[PDB]
């Protein structure tokens, strides 16, 4: 996207550690306009916890 | 996206019970271009079973 320059090296980190970002946080980050990197891992890291997190709720299903 | 017509009613389960599906896996279902609903259902949940494990992964940092 129009990527900042300190997010930049935050998401190098991660491609430095084998972890793939999803990009709806790619998305959030860019809208927080966030100064640092401190601030940006700080943050990313939040929104892992949240994915992390959506991805365990259990489906409701008229399937199986 | 260009979205399929079953595929549409499996995604409307997930936000009948509050899952929020990342786009990520919207893409890698799309180009599965696959038949059933049992099939896509069965796809995206091994796509949220490895989403939820990538964003748990623990991050390498030059920071703290």
């Amino acid at each position: 996207v129009n990527l900042s320059a300190c997010e930049v090296a935050v998401l190098d980190l991660y491609e430095q550690s084998n972890i793939r970002i999803p990009s709806d946080i790619i998305e959030d980050l860019v809208n927080q306009r966030l100064q640092s990197e401190q601030e940006v891992l700080n943050y990313i890291e939040t929104q892992r916890t949240y994915w992390k997190l959506e991805n365990q709720k259990k489906l409701y299903r008229g399937s199986l």
